[PDB]
């Protein structure tokens, strides 16, 4: 079945992807277009067998954090547009542009540099840009009418780059008070009537995210930037209870009993700090997860796991790289039977979304810290692979 | 200097690693050994090139957590023991014996298992074998001197195992309050002299970790485990205090500014949420780094960073790869300068151990949990290489 050293490991399910893929597509307007965003490394999923996978199957476009996690699907075989969604140096120009990978920009004096950089390397490609402008996140991007007006004049100038898109960012689409989202949109659609007003035109307008293309599927424009919503899971508790689009959670976790036995013989002590003492015949049970693979020492003396379709509690601290849990008075358990961290076995469940409550934080942080030394596998049509 | 494309980055100090071990073996009883312990990648600063230092200025010997992580080790050309932590499935017992791994064993049936394994092979190499006994952390290990002849006589009957060492673990050992070091420390010694008194020779016995190393070096017998010590951290305040020994801590976290804006026009919120708002001659910076990396989100609107030797708070909430911090009212700074997240700068310091506290965990899990998208560099007497 599943053969490891040490017996932990993640299942991501490629059946519910292209699932969750369908529901966008029927909700939004059939004009627009879908960029699925893997950064961070598929956010804990797997970047490469997800883009893949959401390409074939109604993405045309695809978004990352850095020139690096986009050189990783290019040399996977992968001929997509791909853009960076942050900030990028001067002193990666030539190699973004070898590799054909778009670039965000906002600058007029950052646009003339790149573009003397690509004319003294004798030239090859262009160089593809898209402009960002801050409407009221306050990260990145351009500000004012006349700021823009004169970028779009150093771009058009500017013969070693090609202008092919523009976008803003929602910071409050996912809020039941829509006060916020209402002004950045007009904000934004104002700007762009100006640069109409000139004769200048316009390519790809893109602007919502996962809670937008739910809550106000008419400013999908000409694209739309999926994330969140790709992978099975809520912006927010509010945007879950709307019900206008079902979706399915496509990760879980789970490990192997290592020891079973029972604590008849003193001491009665478990893991540092002798925090917990169990009587003298309970069953204490060892697992290979610890808190550097990213299950939080917050759930020590407070998480669960479940074992043969119970809920069964966390004894004593975590550690580094193992946990114990208790099976109770005279247990029942032995080593080797399969435990579940997150996910569903039988009956019951523990979701990402309950873990993510438990630890003050939300499910975006929950996944996308599940180290890399845990060993991922996929399900398609009902087999596995890697 | 160094050249990225998102520019953020570890720095690691090899000269640091060198004054701690010497620290550590001046302190110790002479004849007793020193073998480091760099499972999961290295307590996070990277296994390969610490592993190497280490066994060049003191060190005999390593630990890991799984046949994977030293693996990693033997393919960079590492040739010394190593010795895995937790268990070990049956299903690698033939891959331990071809890249020479040592694993800890505890039971009658496993040895037997094991033993027969190799012989239904022929097999050249014979596995080396190291005894858990658990005298009171309860995690793993064998409990009672009856079944630990057993395991004993068990192994012997074995052609294709070998025995090279006997263990086991302090609990407690960091702690004002000796009573349970001194309980387990009487068992063991027991358990010991019951064996010698039966014609059985002993092989490397070893208790001790970096606290009961520094608190109690009479009981360093063949063997010490050094591990958080080695980093140039503390395993707790009350083993500082004491001033026995000397540590210098080995890790920095830094970027550089990637824009800069006054916040002139409205809306002058900042980040999801909209949970800060800025004033009109404010001043903003944006830096690449976030909670994927490592960096947690319960830092929003509470931690600091170091710009031109001040601290500076964090503005808004944390976000997947980057924030947001102010400089105040006309502040001064431009697109391109040096901040410091852990660690130094001018006459200031924010250390690890700060911003455990900030976030009710310990040292060992802040470090540990930094993502492996963040490229770590080395020094060695003062100057760079990765
Ligand atoms: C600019 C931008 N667009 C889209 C996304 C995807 O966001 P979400 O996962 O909420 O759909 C992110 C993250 C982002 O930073
Ligand atoms: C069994 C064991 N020994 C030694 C160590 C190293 O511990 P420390 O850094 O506290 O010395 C660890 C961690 C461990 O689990
Ligand atoms: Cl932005
Ligand atoms: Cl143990």
């Amino acid at each position: 079945m599943i053969k490891l050293c040490r017996e932990v490991w993640i299942e991501v399910n490629l059946d519910a992807v292209k699932k969750n893929l369908r529901a966008i597509r029927r909700h939004i307007p059939h004009k627009s277009k879908i960029m699925a965003v893997v950064k961070a490394n598929g956010y804990g999923h797997g970047s490469i067998e997800v883009a893949r996978h959401a390409l074939e199957h109604g993405a045309s476009e695809l978004a990352v954090a850095s020139v690096e996690e986009g050189i990783v699907l290019r040399k996977a075989g992968i001929t997509a547009p791909i853009l960076v969604l942050g900030f990028t140096s001067l002193s990666c120009v030539k190699k973004s542009a070898a590799w054909n990978i778009t670039l965000s920009a906002f600058q007029v004096d950052w646009m003339k540099e790149a573009n003397e950089i690509l004319e003294k390397e004798a030239s090859a490609n262009r160089l593809a840009i898209h402009i960002n402008v801050d409407t009221g996140m306050g990260r990145l991007g351009v500000r004012t009418k006349e700021e823009l007006l004169e970028v779009v004049k150093a771009l058009k100038a500017s013969k070693f780059l090609r202008w092919t898109g523009i976008f803003t960012h929602f910071s409050t689409a996912d809020e039941p008070d829509t006060t916020l989202t209402k002004l950045q949109h007009e904000k934004f659609i104002s700007f762009l009537s100006f640069l109409k007003k000139q004769g200048i035109e316009l390519p790809t307008v893109h602007m919502c995210n996962t809670a937008a293309a739910i809550a106000f599927p008419e400013f999908s424009a000409d694209m739309i930037r999926l994330g969140i919503g790709l992978y099975g899971l809520y912006p927010s508790a509010y945007i879950k209870q709307l019900n206008l689009v079902k979706l399915e959670p496509a990760l879980s976790l789970k490990a192997r009993i290592a020891y079973v036995k029972t604590m008849r013989t003193e001491p009665r002590t478990v893991s540092y700090g002798a925090t917990y003492i169990a009587e003298p015949n309970e069953v204490i049970a060892t697992l290979p997860i610890g808190y550097a693979d990213g299950y939080s020492r917050a759930l020590s003396n407070r998480g669960f796991v479940l074992h043969r379709g119970k809920r069964v509690p966390v004894a004593g601290r975590v550690t580094m790289d193992m946990i114990m849990v208790s099976l109770g008075e005279n247990g029942e358990g032995k080593q080797g039977d399969e435990v579940v961290i997150y996910g569903k076995q039988k009956g019951a469940e523990i979701s990402v979304d309950e873990v993510a409550e438990m630890l003050n934080t939300i499910n975006y942080e929950v996944v996308s810290t599940l180290s890399r030394r845990i060993p991922r596998f996929y399900i398609r049509d009902g087999e596995i692979f890697k």
